[PDB]
């Protein structure tokens, strides 16, 4: 859907602030410094599995650019693995969501918190 | 779940740059320029969906900024309808889509479209 890979570029970097807006906004009910409505944090998460779906098709063939690494399309099989574990550690996240299970959905949201940075470690630029 | 208003104005850019890729890429679709195929339609109008529902709580009041005008904030209950509105649009689309009727497919999309431009006619700086 993209004209350029320009377009491919700007599309996965505005996907991934919204990804980042929707993950980080829990952090302070995971803390306990904010309170816990089980029924927002399943709706919130909901967004969040929607989202954590889209930035992965606007790395396709040819679309280098921005703060992406090379290696990204050389080491494709990996790469997909990568994004394939992350949209599974959401998957528990929303379990844990659905379950309004506090204490699983603190470990499922540092497991997701530990994808991204293993992510960002081999194929985003510093 | 902004820190600053500038967040704001990144978060409902971001967004509203998402929509625009999930609106914008069914256009040749739409004008037979590319083939139908219901069930990948029906998935893209889920996305937008839920995408169009999240840009209108990232203008609370104090975030002013980007290329929104200041009428926004001045006029709520008169932007409320619009979004509200323009909301009621991806309704009909999402049923269009549902039901694989391309011919309603079509209209809803123009409607969508127009609720569009209204929007940024009253709202949106040039
Ligand atoms: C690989 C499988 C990734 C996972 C999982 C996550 N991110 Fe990431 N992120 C990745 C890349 C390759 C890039 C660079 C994209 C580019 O073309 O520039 C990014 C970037 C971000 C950004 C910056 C976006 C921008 O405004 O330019 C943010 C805010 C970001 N990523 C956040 C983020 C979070 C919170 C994640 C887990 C919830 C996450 N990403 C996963 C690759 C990958
Ligand atoms: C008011 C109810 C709006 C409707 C409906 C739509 N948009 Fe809009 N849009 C609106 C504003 C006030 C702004 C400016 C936001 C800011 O703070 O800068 C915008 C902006 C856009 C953008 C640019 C985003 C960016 O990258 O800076 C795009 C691409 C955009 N809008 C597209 C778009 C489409 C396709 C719409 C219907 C599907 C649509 N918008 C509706 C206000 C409103």
């Amino acid at each position: 859907q993209f004209a350029k890979p320009e377009d491919a570029v700007k599309y996965r970097q505005s996907a991934l602030t919204l990804m980042a807006s929707h993950f980080g906004r829990m952090t302070p009910v995971v803390k306990g410094q904010a309170p816990y409505d089980a029924a927002q944090i399943k709706a919130n998460v909901e967004v969040l599995k929607t989202l954590s779906a889209l930035p992965w098709a606007a790395f396709g063939p040819g679309t280098e650019g921005g703060d992406a690494r090379p290696e990204i399309w050389s080491d494709a099989a990996s790469f997909k693995q990568k994004q394939q574990a992350f949209q599974d550690n959401i998957v528990k996240l929303s379990a844990a969501a659905d379950a309004g299970d506090l204490d699983k959905l603190r470990a499922a949201f540092g497991d997701v918190g530990a994808s991204c940075k293993a992510c960002h470690d081999a194929y985003r630029k510093k």
